[PDB]
């Protein structure tokens, strides 16, 4: 679990809500994006971990599902 909007979340959980696997923020595969550790160095954008680099309402991620752009992660607001 995370606190607030999980802005501070820097945990190693990477499974979407639907049991789908989180894509690595570095990788442009399958979802091509700009939320990179490279564009946002102080965000926690490590590997495929779940983060909220964007003032979302909980920690989310880009999905390894070519069909699913992104989703929240299977976490709970501590």
């Amino acid at each position: 679990c995370y606190h607030g909007n999980g802005q501070s979340y820097r945990g190693t959980f990477s499974t979407t809500v639907t049991g789908r696997t989180c894509q690595s923020w570095s990788s442009m595969t399958p979802h091509r994006h700009q939320r990179t550790p490279e564009n946002y160095p102080n965000d926690g954008l490590t590997m495929n971990y779940c983060r909220n680099p964007d003032a979302d309402t909980g920690p989310w991620c880009f999905t390894m599902d070519p069909s699913i752009r992104w989703e929240y992660c299977n976490l709970t607001r501590c």
